[PDB]
């Protein structure tokens, strides 16, 4: 699903990220936040591949991606 990660995990992050955006904005972000954990699997599985030593870090947009980025103020959305 895409609701795996709610603003909850990100609120604690918002302080540590200097970018605080609550449930209202987070809602569209809830979908971007989902991929975020997917990313945690990203680097952790990489060195995990005797590849390099690189760990995940929860990307900033992992809460606000094009999902958020485009729906936050990317495409012109009329009042109708």
């Amino acid at each position: 699903m895409m609701s795996l990660v709610s603003d909850e995990e990100w609120v604690e992050y918002k302080s540590k990220f200097d970018k605080n955006y609550e449930a209202e904005e987070d809602l569209m972000r809830r979908r971007i936040y989902a991929e975020s954990k997917a990313r945690i699997e990203e680097h952790n599985r990489k060195f995990e591949k005797g590849e390099v030593t690189w760990k995940m870090g929860i990307n900033h947009l992992a809460d606000l991606t094009p999902e958020e980025f485009a729906q936050r103020s990317g495409k012109k959305v009329p009042p109708n």
